[PDB]
């Protein structure tokens, strides 16, 4: 209207876009700055790198932008676009993205009193460490260092104010424990003046239901699937097949949680570990699977059983876990004597053999209690050794 | 023409860009903001971001773009660029793009009594939570909520008119059932004015056709081919070789679906426990087939079968299940009699293998029938606990 | 030069480069719209977007830009950049890209008469709804549609010049049959106006020697190797084995024609249909091959073969397939006895066992032929339903 | 300085950075084209598109920006940016790239004669046809047409100056053979005056050492190793579990080249054909594994072996392959009679089944010399039928 | 303020930010050109580009950007942005990235002497050449080339200051030993006169943890266990499926070491070739295990062991591996004889094959010693042959 027409004539006649609305050029601007996390995108830890949704607030006083409400009745609000009036130069220090401001730069609210308003939304790429160490039961603190990039704290101090968490849409693989913030102030060898910035600290940890069922259960299944072999027959040549092939099973999960870890050499992954170790147990297993095979399938007299094999597999073990198994008419009957005899030698060749075997399936049954009591070992003390396992689990599968 | 630059002069004359186009700078501006749906490009569940091809429809009046047809005869609309005349600044609030604007500014077509009018198109980014519970046979509520940065009830006042379907290209993957919406004022503990917005809610639902046929129809196939290690004998060594491979055929269909589900950690979604249920059974039948292999390879005399399994497997379920099989002349007499009682004793022990083989196929069978309920009531039960299953079956398989 | 400088300074002054440059302000500005397909870029089928490099070519006659050749000497052509002249406002309707655009925007070339030219260049991402029924023997009608965003037919009126072949560069997976266009007027329920626009259809069918060496050869040789299962000895435990082995074959092409294929659920793909058949087929295969072993290995005396078996498997089928094969004396005599007696029902034993054996062999024929029959003819029904299997065979391999 | 922003502002006064700087207005500006090649980034057969870093090089002389060095002391060079001065508007008519630009705006250094000097650098996207026939030994023409876009031969004529190989970081894919450039000049049927361009044929080969590597050497190898199904005997059942897992092996292999293979459909690639005839091999030593042991598991007494094959293979091949090997006492006597016939007619029985094995033995040996020639020829000629073989294996082997 | 807005409207006046700010025009300007390395985002040896994020450092002295403290009390430091004051064009010449400058352009800080302050941030992508010759163990020395694009060694010098470390985020794949930089000139043969550049020499290290846990335990740990094909009995047939499914495990190995390596043809990586050797040591093992089971399973009297294969298998490798085992009356009688001159026949062929038998295991003791010898050798000589290797144990693995 008229009204609106003259104070943005008036408003802007004079004005400088680049210096400070500051009324004496000495004192300070006091500029508060506070943000309002609506999502998390994507946390990227190959790259290290957290991609979230984020609405800066920004809110100064501007001494050149004040005007008579009762001379310009009816306006109380006036907007400028980039460009037409000074803004602060806050931005991410350590912002990861290609352009580094990744925002959208839109119009500032003037009050009567000049005090401004700016909210530049934007979906920042910020650059935080992240360690896998205890993977997937993993917290993270991911910070977001805010400050002007060329204003010292004698011109332009910043002040805070905490992070707007209404509005937050839940992430669902991550869970935001809270982001607190602090302002700091960083002097300098040259001026004895503050430097102050405003950085947040995202506080979030993993949400352990997508990888538990994709990644724990199905290791802890196929790794008892791995112990069955000690409960074949050694009579069916299927045992180092069964072995092999929930070693190569393994194998793709191997190249999975590969895939999906990150580069870092700092420490080693709590699940990189547990599947090495479920692996290293399968191995073992098929390696006591070659050695059964190998007892199992043992000559006809054709070695000794030494005296202690004997003392212990066939005593011991087997009662430990309760085995109880360990002229004419001279011709015909010297050429019929043989017959027997080698029948005989036969039976006894056999009784060796059946010794043999018997050793093989107590070998068989003592590997399977100690790898039933190592997989068991091996799994608890890894999962239960992460920090708040008990509270991921409680809170995820519960 | 003449006329033409005539009044592209006279309009221009004295315009600010930037002053809301009311005459009278108190009462509100009337902005009716639309959208017409073209297209839905992607619907990433991974990042829980929607992407659609909208045209959007703004139509406010301006009061000083108003001129006289007589007087200037033959020109009946103008257009201006952006940054030429006052464009309202709705833009969608919960935009996941980098822009955060994902708008082509096109110009804004002015009527003689100086009723604006834009269309600016656009592939827009909607960030819209998007569960899996139900997966495949999921329905969405995708949400794009638009409204003024800016401006308050009291200024620029939304107006909502429905969304236009004509147009509507049909997405394969995903059927449209609508694209309600609704116009509502958040209130600030500032200044009792309405902020109103325009929210448009896409309904839409995923079709079965292609997840069915390439994740329901092969997972049911594969489960009913593990069912196949109860038919085969157990003298040929090749029963754990077909249970290992279908659960390692298995494998990659858990990998897929692990590859298209997203990350999500707040519920268990139906395909995820439908797939688990059948590797679930797949593994328990390697292991019955074990327990098989264990009672077929039995040893000769190696131990006693107990009463009790007596009694239930060659008795009742043999019966259940339609069973039926459960001086020099004393020395060459004294020499053969060995020969006869070795081949009785030979006989007896083929006699019991028997006994413990036809144990062995009763508890086949027995797991045969076992196991095909198991998987039927899975499989059904699975498929159809999930809400509008046979409408999605009846409009993508009918 | 001194006439050139006097000519482009006589020229921009008072122009508008806002006003469409008609000399009476009411006759339409004809405007000759053309494009220039360069090549295809990539069709994009799970999207539903194509990808083009067009040479646009627009031509309108200017009012405003005329001069005396003979008043300025030498210089008869004038270049405008973007913002210097009017120029209509062409684009994509159904341009999928992010920006919209997807044009360069160069310099506009007028000659003495006011005739302009515009030639601006682009990639650009048209949205085109693709069917894959008949993959990979595919014909697809994308189509472009280009027309003036804010201009009626009374303003600028479209005029149609068909599409420029020349120069375009054949692209190896798609052949261009042809591109024709149309000149269609749209009109509204206000003014009784034409909305004229010009729309290219883009018609071009797939090739399918690379994806007929990818997918169907090695699918044929797949099934056919899968048939071998009826030609081993039942002797030999490797028959599951070698179909168990092909079928896991089998399904990494069933994940990669998954990959390559759009999750369009309107119609089933007959490349899709067709893996489901061979699929199917050795399925079957492994079904009757636990069949087959079913009946080899059976135990002796351990049931009666049916009559009906008999006489159909023994007789019918094995003339059908060339079957052929279907006071101490008194002691030792009673001790010998025996002996003999078991070697009896040994052999008695035997011949039953052989002839079960002979009844799987001819099943084993049976289903071998059988099955032959039915790939053959599943894989010649399936390949020849498809519409222009002959012409894309005799341009593909031949 | 003084003199610096005098001349500064002598220059700019009465310029037009939108005519041509010529002195009369008809005499074509002769423009020096060329460029500096620094890498080839990648060449994306998939697309047809090649990225390149190239620093286009172009000179051409001011007549409006002369000053005399006298008159300005010090400085003897002025740049000015984008929008300042007068530029030629070469740019790349093939570009792939979405911008098609592609070049970033450096300013222009003019020299006291006003000779300008322009080097735009950029990450050119050219769009060339890249054929595929004889991978992995190939030889590419890829070209860089360069032109005005909207001036003519009598205007703006073109004048080539040789690349620049100097400062050229070696690709590590491909090895640059050179960059010979033309120019041409286009006629229309318009006007009889040129339209000349400069075109730089940037002419490649690919390197074979890594591709060598990763698919020959590893297919005759995987090759070498499914000939090994002939030398394992027939008593152990896993000859047809070698030659399936090989053929597995030899899949993903397949699967590889696929993937690094683009989607042209003009050509049947070297390795594609080479990648064929091997799997084919391995599927016939497959279908003769089977026949072998058809042979192996015969029957006793269950067929006639033809006198054809008796005389061949357990003769003739015999011979070309060196094998060798091609009251109450009279009821005690009639009792006895049975065992030895029995035993007679097993030993008949065995020697037959000898036989078998034998000529099963005889084929084995066959086809392994055949299969071993068969292999030998198909992969020499392949890998030699290629052109330039010899000299890609003699400079990336040696 | 009154005081800054007057020095920014005296300032600007007559200022042209085309003009070098030089006192005397001939005099060079001195730029202290430096960086601050922050972080090493990725290391993509696939395209030779190293992607880092720096915080450039440019001082240089204004000329005409000097005023009085006193006449201006309050105001120490004035602001522009782009394109209102003079900036060097320093810029990477290598760089690899599309817009080719990938700064963001910020303000500069300008004193009371008009010492100007520039420093610009951005995620800059340099082409350096990566060479894999001793992969994982492996030190590049990337390049950062920056220099003036458009002004010699009189006009503007560079001078280098020393990079700031201080700030740096430790990469977790990379391990940062510093960046050393160097200041050189190049001469033309045009003017006799300096053209400096700063150029950074990035000196960084690839940590072996992660790749060490995923390549080389794994391979080590594959071959170990594939050395177990020597110790299971030939009695069960099942070597060359453990044989074949471990070389099948290796495979996928392979496929990853190609997938993280680049397509580089002038070396040989040290994995690579490690990964070939392990794969060979499979394969020949596999060969092995053909021949063992080919003496195993030699027919009875099917041929003769010849007298060096006897003295040297069954009598030195014995010893060297410790093996020890190397009317009616004459009817009655006639038939009789018969079954125990068979039985002494087979006993004699049974001691034969216990002779090829043990030949064979004698073979596999042998083959098992060799490949130990092997596989521990290879390993440990390619290992160990990199250089730095115990750095990089040392410092990643302790
Ligand atoms: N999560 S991970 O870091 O990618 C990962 C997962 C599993 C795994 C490793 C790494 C390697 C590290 C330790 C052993 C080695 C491997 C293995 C291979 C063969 C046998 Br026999 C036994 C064990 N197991
Ligand atoms: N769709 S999914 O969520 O990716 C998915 C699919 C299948 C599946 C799981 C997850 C895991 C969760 C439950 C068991 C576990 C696994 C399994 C492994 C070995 C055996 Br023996 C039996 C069962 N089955
Ligand atoms: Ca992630
Ligand atoms: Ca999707
Ligand atoms: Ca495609
Ligand atoms: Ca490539
Ligand atoms: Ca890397």
């Amino acid at each position: 209207g008229e009204f609106q027409r003259k104070l943005y004539k008036e408003l802007v006649k004079n004005y400088n876009p680049l210096e400070r609305p500051v009324a004496n050029d000495s004192q300070p601007l006091t500029v508060y700055f506070s943000l309002s996390l609506l999502q998390i995108m994507d946390v990227d830890e190959k790259n290290q790198v957290l991609t979230t949704n984020i609405w800066l607030q920004m809110s100064w006083t501007d001494h050149y932008l004040q005007w008579n409400v009762s001379e310009y009745p009816g306006v109380k609000t006036v907007r400028f676009p980039d460009g037409q009036i000074w803004k602060p130069d806050i931005l991410l220090y350590n912002s990861a993205d290609e352009r580094f401001d990744a925002t959208f730069h839109t119009n500032v609210l003037v009050n009567s009193s000049g005090h401004c308003q700016y909210l530049p939304p934007g979906i920042f790429k910020s650059s935080c460490y992240i360690d896998v160490r205890w993977f997937p039961f993993d917290v993270q603190h991911c910070k977001l260092k805010f400050g002007s990039w060329s204003y010292g704290g004698w011109s332009l101090d910043l002040q805070m104010q905490e992070a707007d968490i209404s509005g937050y849409i839940p992430n669902g693989e991550w869970d935001l424990v809270g982001i607190p913030g602090k302002r700091s102030e960083r002097f300098y060898e040259c001026c004895k003046e503050p430097y102050p910035d405003v950085t947040f600290t995202v506080t979030m940890r993993r949400r352990t239901l997508y990888y538990g069922l994709n990644l724990l259960i199905p290791c802890v299944l196929i790794s008892a699937l791995a112990l069955l072999v000690f409960l074949l027959p050694a009579d069916s040549g299927e045992k180092i097949s069964l072995g092999i092939t929930v070693l190569l099973s393994l194998t793709v999960f191997m190249l999975l949680v590969a895939e999906i870890m990150p580069a870092t050499s700092d420490s080693v992954p709590l699940i990189a570990q547990y599947f090495a170790s479920t692996m290293i147990i399968v191995g073992l297993s098929v390696v006591v699977t070659v050695i059964v095979l190998q007892y199992h399938h043992h000559d006809p007299d054709g070695g000794k059983m030494p005296k202690w094999t004997r003392v212990i597999l066939l005593n011991w073990c087997a009662w430990f876990l309760r085995m109880k198994r360990p002229p004419d008419l001279a011709k015909i009957l010297e050429e019929v004597r043989y017959i027997a005899n080698r029948f005989r030698c036969q039976d006894e060749s056999e009784a060796v053999c059946s010794e043999w075997k018997f050793a093989a399936c107590v070998v068989d049954r003592l590997c399977l209690m100690a790898f039933s009591v190592f997989t068991i070992i091996c799994t608890i003390g890894i999962l239960m050794s992460a920090p708040n396992f008990v509270e991921a689990v409680s809170k995820d599968f519960a």
